[PDB]
């Protein structure tokens, strides 16, 4: 028996976690071992493992059955809402108040992250992940490759223009083929991102696809006419090859793969993780020097970071109301806002992945030396993991190198980023709308966005028929409510 443990029985409970499109909770996880020893609740997952869409799983889940005992995942809180205020999940207040104290702590402290999570009729119907840090993702750049080429770092769009197609054109790699990609990501919605330089906004928040505010309205990037001038230049960069053709498609590994065989020349992405391929690639490809670059001025004349930490994000997990023991459960989650279960989701498993010295949990070098970044080398053994958690910025820390840090010093002091949009209090009458059509018009916005971006729809063309689609859709009917809860705030 441990002090830890929730329950002085035994307690198995089958969780539904399928997160980032490719990982599901795995009962052999070193993390979810340690949780449950020091719990004496063990968590099964009930997760389909041959499948690569996770929104796709929480809905085949919800449509398969008697649902589990627990529900988690990434880009979830639409649907924690709206299924919690149908029933499927349960309202958590009592149940923390009564409980839980590390999390009544957090929410009294936090009153923020609480707002966020709270839905229309007052209850909180899941538990959050909660990062910790304040900017998130940043431009990069070959440096190398502008050293052979002669060229400056871009300072405006047109410059990178230049830039881009001589690192298409040029061959910086020097063997004698045309095989540079300019602009690579792991993120397909990076390639909307790309608006900005044209003046356009893709999202207000690190929530893709998210509304923002400008001048007391709020407003969504994929209806705005801003976007239509700035989704053709996107795609003439496409067109001439300076975007990966493959940028809907490659994916996850792209890093790997075009930094990797020395073909990729730019990206967006997070500081720690991307400027560690400089220190991975540094025997393979001497002189690869990816390197931080400041936003380049726009059409508007400003330098836009758009990218910044949410906290708390859209992910995390809920209880069903199929779930037979709701206070183990919220005993359970209540563990990882402890500091012992703050340490294991953070860091993995003391003697494993890492040590405790002079009272700090300290990364093996084995881990800091790995060509794996290290939050993948996380999500392997179940840390860092889209559940309901507090993340813990030391983790990261630890194996941000120099190149990141003083990137990440550079955006913050030049204030690149973007104020991010908080969202609104929607009422349930209001919510009742956003439910029923924001989905689907979501959906319908990426798909244009894809065609647009490759060619397979003007933008300009198709323009009238779009924003028709948007209005038949209820698009439109979101705007208005979404306005009016605003107005309601401020
Ligand atoms: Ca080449």
């Amino acid at each position: 028996r441990e002090a830890t443990w929730v329950t002085e029985k035994p307690l198995t409970l089958k969780i539904h976690m399928h997160f980032r499109d490719k990982w599901v909770w795995d009962e052999n996880w070193p993390v979810a071992r340690e949780v449950a020893r020091l719990t004496n609740v063990k968590l099964v997952g009930v997760a389909n493992r041959a499948a690569t869409n996770s929104q796709e799983q929480f809905n085949l889940m919800m449509a398969s059955g008697q649902l589990p005992d627990i529900v988690g995942g990434d880009n979830l809180k639409d649907k924690f809402i709206r299924y919690g205020m149908e029933g499927a999940f349960i309202p958590l207040n009592k149940l923390i108040d009564q409980n839980a104290p590390n999390l009544k702590a957090f929410f009294k402290t936090h009153p923020e992250v609480q707002r966020a999570i709270t839905a229309p009729d007052g209850n909180i119907y899941y538990l959050p992940y909660v990062p910790d840090g304040l900017v998130s993702r940043g431009y990069f750049i070959r440096q190398d490759w502008l050293d052979k080429l002669h060229l400056k770092t871009p300072q405006t769009v047109d410059e990178l223009y230049t830039v881009l197609k001589a690192f298409k054109e040029k061959d910086p790699n020097g063997n004698g083929k045309a095989d540079e990609i300019p602009f690579i990501n792991r993120d397909p919605e990076e390639v909307f991102r790309l608006v900005n330089f044209w003046g356009a906004r893709s999202t207000g928040s690190n929530t893709w696809m998210d509304f923002y505010v400008e001048n007391g309205k709020i407003k969504h990037p994929f209806a705005e006419v801003a976007f239509k001038d700035g989704i053709k230049h996107v795609a003439q960069w496409y067109k001439e090859g300076l975007i990966d053709p493959e940028i809907f498609t490659r994916k996850a590994r792209s890093r790997e793969q075009t930094f990797g065989n020395n073909i990729g020349g730019m990206t967006h992405d997070w500081f720690a993780s991307t400027a560690l391929f400089n220190d991975a690639l540094s025997k393979n490809i001497p002189g690869f020097k990816l390197v931080p670059m400041a936003p380049p001025i726009n059409s508007k004349g400003q330098r836009w970071e758009e990218d910044a930490r949410q906290i708390p994000r859209p992910d995390g997990w809920a209880i069903t109301a199929t779930n037979k023991n709701p206070v183990e459960t919220i005993k359970l989650f209540d563990f990882y806002f402890g500091p012992k279960g703050r340490e294991l989701s953070n860091f993995g498993v003391p003697g494993l992945t890492y040590d405790i010295k002079n009272g700090k949990p300290v990364y093996k070098d084995t881990v800091l030396k790995a060509a794996q970044p290290v939050n993948n080398q996380m999500y392997d053994i179940g840390a860092q993991i889209p559940i309901g958690f507090w993340q813990d910025y030391e983790y990261e820390r630890q194996w941000t190198n120099d190149v990141a840090l003083q990137g990440i010093d550079m955006y913050i002091k030049n204030k690149y980023v973007l104020p991010q949009f908080t969202g609104v209090n929607l009422t349930v009458e209001e919510r009742e709308i956003y439910d029923k059509y924001w989905p689907d018009v979501k959906t319908y916005m990426f798909e244009m966005g894809q065609s647009w971006v490759m060619g397979t729809k003007d933008p300009e063309k198709t323009w009238n028929d779009y924003q028709q689609q948007l209005k038949n859709r209820g698009f439109y009917q979101v705007m208005i409510v979404m306005q009016k809860a605003y107005d309601r705030q401020y």
